């Protein structure tokens, strides 16, 4: 699966400043010199991890197979000494977690978010690939409102002969019920992070967010789904009852959602996004 790996990155890339802890390693800003794009580089060395090889060599082949405006661009997979490069678009606006910081989002900018992210999963879903830890952090937005997902190193990928996965991944507070049982689950996973994601984007935080991980892991299977509570409009509240199924097939699919009564009528054009890129780098530049 390591086909197209190549090599010789900075003959092609400069390596600029350190921009954050990745999922793996750490990312870099960084220019692609034949078209002095802004990319983002990911650095990890291979010598230091090696069980974390195997989720490193996934979001590679899941990068590299996916070509969609709503996944993050991958432009390939560098080897230099002990480290690979990992090179992708560079995203300006950072990502939905980091535009909750300074306060509240309007219902309209949940449902421009909500929209987008369900084109992706409706591109994923449609390539028999999961996702599997939707929530705000992994999804990243251009510097003018364009909303693009993240960080496919747990992904899982169906096949004619895997219809399934039962693989424990993703991050506990997000997980869907059958994911934590480790039942044989699909995409309809993915509908329900997106479910915990919407409450996240509307109360800023998922549910159960004081508790310790591991409690949420016996929670979640247990109890009634989370319901969006609070003084949100009845289509939120019902796109997210949708979501938040303990029933898989009884979730929608990423398609359905899209003509969802909340994102028909409060979705609107992704570069009104840009006021709430304005507003972190405001809040951002007074920290
Ligand atoms: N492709 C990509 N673009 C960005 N851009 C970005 C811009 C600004 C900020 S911030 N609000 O100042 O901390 C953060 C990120 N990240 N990115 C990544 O793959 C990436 C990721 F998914 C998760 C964590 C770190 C990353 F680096
Ligand atoms: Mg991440």
């Amino acid at each position: 699966g390591m086909q197209n790996l190549k090599a010789d990155p900075e003959e092609l890339f400069t390596k600029l400043e350190k921009i954050g802890k990745g999922s793996f390693g750490e990312v870099f800003k960084g220019i692609d010199n034949r078209t002095q794009k802004v990319v983002a580089i990911k650095i990890i060395d291979l010598e230091e991890a090696e069980d974390e090889i195997e989720d490193i060599q996934q979001e590679i082949t899941v990068l590299s197979q996916c070509d969609s405006p709503y996944v993050t661009k991958y432009y390939g997979s560098y080897l230099k000494d002990t480290k690979l490069w990992i090179i992708m678009e560079y995203l300006g606006g950072g990502s939905a977690l980091d535009l909750l910081e300074p306060g509240p989002l309007d219902e309209t900018q949940i449902a421009t978010i909500l929209r987008e992210i369900l084109k992706g999963l409706d591109y994923l879903h449609s390539e028999k690939k999961i996702h599997r830890d939707i929530k705000a952090a992994n999804v990243l937005l251009s510097e003018h409102g364009e909303v693009k997902l993240a960080d496919f190193g747990v992904a899982g990928q169906l096949t004619d002969t895997q219809i399934k996965r039962n693989t424990f991944v993703g991050t506990p507070f997000w997980m869907a019920p059958e994911v934590i049982k480790q039942s044989a689950y699909d995409s309809k996973a993915d509908i329900w992070s997106l479910g915990i994601t919407a409450i996240e984007l509307a109360r800023g935080e998922p549910p159960h967010s004081e508790l310790h991980p591991m409690k949420v892991l016996f929670l979640i299977p247990k109890n009634n789904p989370p319901t969006l509570e609070g003084n949100y409009s009845k289509p939120l509240k019902e796109f997210v009852e949708a979501c938040l199924n303990k029933e898989p097939s009884f979730r929608p699919t990423a398609k359905e959602l899209l003509k969802h009564k909340f994102i028909l009528r409060n979705a609107k054009k992704t570069s009104y996004l840009t006021e709430l890129i304005d507003r972190y780098k405001r809040w951002k530049a007074e920290q």
